[PDB]
């Protein structure tokens, strides 16, 4: 164990917490029921990220080889650090700031690399929110608008990119976006979307105004109604034509493709990002109840509330999924069988979906100079399912075309968007008072000021640094930002801590304060996988990252309409500075950890 001096005095003596309780009746606030603790922090770790992060990092590593990876990760890495960041907000009695500097003070770095991170997060995590809630705007009128396409100045026939296209990307890419060619070229500002981003950050701020005592009731609501919105999908959905074909797809493990670095990278940056570990706001959250809290109880709950509705948002999303590959399956071979038709003269009810094959060489073999100039099509199952589809993309490519094959859809529309819409409120929530606790924590603001003040100055901060993404060439910065930001410091903090409690603060001490606190000292799983397992894995995952950085390509997807072959994707690699921004992502808010050590420990010379 590290030497660590003088770690008395600076912390609760252990023999008189329960006397200082009696100060924390007007110097900070406090939960009024239980219920509302256990869901605040159920409607933090949870929501965009299970339904817009997970189904597609699941397709690009095929589909199957995403789910095993996954729950192991979650067993053994999940829990064990969520207990111990519970544990700490509770026995340290100060928020997500005031508690690594009291460990070593020259750890104060973990409260800057946090608070940086869940800045940058929270940057476009509410961007996604906007785009949302522009779809739910959209939404109150009978015929759909993205369900037909529009006319050009001639009304002849349908624009050009909209007749290469489906009906429903001539919604999301020209006339929500306005994408433009490249990252390279931005032009104008796109007031339709400061519209809404406007909307999301002033809905936000007008949720939020206080902290707790404010929160508390817009928990009440939104984060209990994607739990039943949810389920009235799920019905839905596993009734639908193309279920039991999507989900059995995604149980399905490709064995020789779980043997990739990056699948398990992959999933052990999706477990941290499920829940909302080194993000800095369950310590804040943890840091409010009474002393003599059963810390564990609640802990393992929400362990096994969240990876539980986990796989219950994948069953979901691939019951559609399905349903709209079968669809176009059905679709590709109905064409083909009227192109034959069409071509020889048969009656109609005779080439159906099972004679086909022997109906197709019964003609060859009657007229094979009229036979070889039919262009037939391909279209085979289990590859309609593994398509080109992405985030920004996933949940308003897909789920926006089939719900508009529904009876009723402008219900089934305005239901899902508001399910999605209060699923992602709460998550930002938690986010801004994981931002907003270690700022008036710093002396940053004098104290005599409000605290609607300092709220409203770091909106209308975030709001303004918030016009990157209303750009033409928009969501290509959102691509980049979620991909690196959520990837590499999030797993470089939570590792940091998890070392730093076990080997700074002793393992032991906090054996008996734990033991003190809710009343028997933890069994042999949580010390084993304190100990040696959690840290190890965590290497592991870091020393994949740097594997799976170097030799693999970085390359983004274009839109590109002049682009022969057009309806598919066309893939080219960044220019050359975007590096640059790739450090000031990737970089200081997970570099000022030891930045900070060294600066303390040269500071004492
Ligand atoms: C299952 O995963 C393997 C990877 O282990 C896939 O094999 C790759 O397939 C792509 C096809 O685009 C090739 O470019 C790679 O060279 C293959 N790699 C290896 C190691 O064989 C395989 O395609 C996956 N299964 C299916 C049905 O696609
Ligand atoms: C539609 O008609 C107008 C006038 O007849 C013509 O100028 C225009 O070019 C036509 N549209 C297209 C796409 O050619
Ligand atoms: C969409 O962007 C293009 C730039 O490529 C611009 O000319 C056009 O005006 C934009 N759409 C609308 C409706 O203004
Ligand atoms: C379709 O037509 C062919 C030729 O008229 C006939 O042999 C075949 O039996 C018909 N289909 C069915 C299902 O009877
Ligand atoms: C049609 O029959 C000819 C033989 O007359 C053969 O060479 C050709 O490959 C056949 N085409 C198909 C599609 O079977
Ligand atoms: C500011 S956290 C962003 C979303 C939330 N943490 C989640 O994992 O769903």
């Amino acid at each position: 164990v590290l030497p660590n001096p003088g770690l008395d005095a600076r912390i609760p003596s252990l023999a008189e917490l329960e006397t200082i309780e009696q100060e924390e009746a007007s110097s900070r606030p406090k939960w009024d029921n239980k219920a509302q603790y256990m869901l605040t922090c159920l409607g933090f770790c949870v929501g965009l990220g299970n339904v817009w992060r997970f189904p597609y990092l699941c397709q690009s590593h095929g589909g199957g080889a995403f789910m095993i990876p996954f729950l192991i990760l979650l067993v053994l890495e999940g829990i064990p650090l969520l207990y111990l960041e519970f544990a700490i907000g509770q026995r340290l009695r100060r928020g997500s700031l005031g508690v690594w500097s009291s460990i070593h003070p020259a750890l104060k770095g973990l409260g800057l690399a946090s608070m940086l991170t869940s800045f940058m997060v929270g940057l476009y995590y509410n961007t996604i929110i906007s785009w949302i809630m522009w779809y739910l705007f959209n939404s109150f009128q009978e015929p759909l608008p993205w369900s037909d396409c529009p006319l050009n100045e001639n009304q002849t026939g349908y624009v050009d990119e909209c007749a290469r296209s489906s009906p429903v990307d001539y919604f999301w890419y020209r006339e929500t976006l306005n994408i433009s060619t490249s990252i390279s070229d931005s032009g104008s500002i796109q007031w339709w979307m400061l519209l809404c981003l406007a909307c999301a950050w002033s809905v936000l701020y007008m949720c939020t105004i206080r902290g707790i005592e404010t929160t508390g009731k817009a928990v009440y609501i939104t984060s209990t109604l994607p739990y039943v919105v949810l389920t009235i999908f799920l019905i839905r959905g596993l009734t639908l034509k193309g279920a039991t074909n999507g989900i059995v797809f995604l149980f399905t493990p490709n064995v020789t493709e779980l043997a990739q670095p990056d699948t398990w990278l992959d999933a052990g940056a999706q477990v941290f990002f499920s829940f909302s570990l080194a993000f800095g706001g369950l310590i804040s959250f943890s840091s409010y109840n009474s002393v003599h809290n059963n810390c564990e109880k609640d802990s393992v709950i929400v362990s096994i509330i969240n990876g539980f509705t986990s796989v219950y948002v994948a069953i979901v999303v691939y019951s559609v999924i399905g349903f709209r590959a079968t669809q176009r399956y059905d679709d590709c071979f109905s064409t083909n069988i009227l192109t034959l038709i069409n071509g020889f003269d048969l009656p109609e009810g005779n080439v159906t979906q099972e004679n086909f094959v022997d109906m197709q060489q019964r003609c060859n073999a009657s007229d094979p100079a009229a036979y070889a100039q039919l262009v037939f099509q391909t279209c085979d199952i289990n590859a309609f399912l593994s398509e080109a589809v992405e985030g920004t993309g996933l949940a308003f490519i897909v789920f926006t075309e089939a719900i508009t094959k529904m009876p009723l859809s402008p219900l089934w529309s305005v239901l899902f968007f508001i399910m999605l819409f209060c699923l992602g409120l709460s998550s930002m929530f938690g986010n801004m008072e994981g931002v907003v606790v270690p700022l008036q924590d710093l002396r940053v603001i004098p104290p005599k000021w409000p605290k609607e003040v300092l709220t409203g100055l770091i909106c209308l901060g975030t709001f303004l640094i918030g016009f990157i993404f209303t750009l033409n060439s928009g969501q290509y910065w959102l691509s980049l930002l979620d991909s690196y930001a959520g990837s590499i410091p999030l797993l470089i903090i939570a590792f940091c801590e998890m070392f730093s409690v076990v080997y700074v603060y002793g393992v032991d001490r906090f054996n008996k304060d734990i033991e003190f606190m809710i009343g028997h000292k933890p069994n042999i799983f949580w010390q084993v996988t304190w100990r040696v397992v959690s840290p190890l894995l965590m290497l592991i995952i870091f020393l994949f990252f740097f594997v799976v950085e170097v030799s693999q390509e970085l390359t983004y997807s274009i839109w590109d309409p002049g682009y022969e072959e057009f309806p598919k994707s066309q893939k080219i690699s960044y220019p050359n500075w975007v590096y640059v921004v790739v450090v000031i992502v990737a970089g200081v808010p997970s570099l000022t950890i030891p930045g900070y050590a060294i600066y303390k420990l040269i500071r004492n010379h």
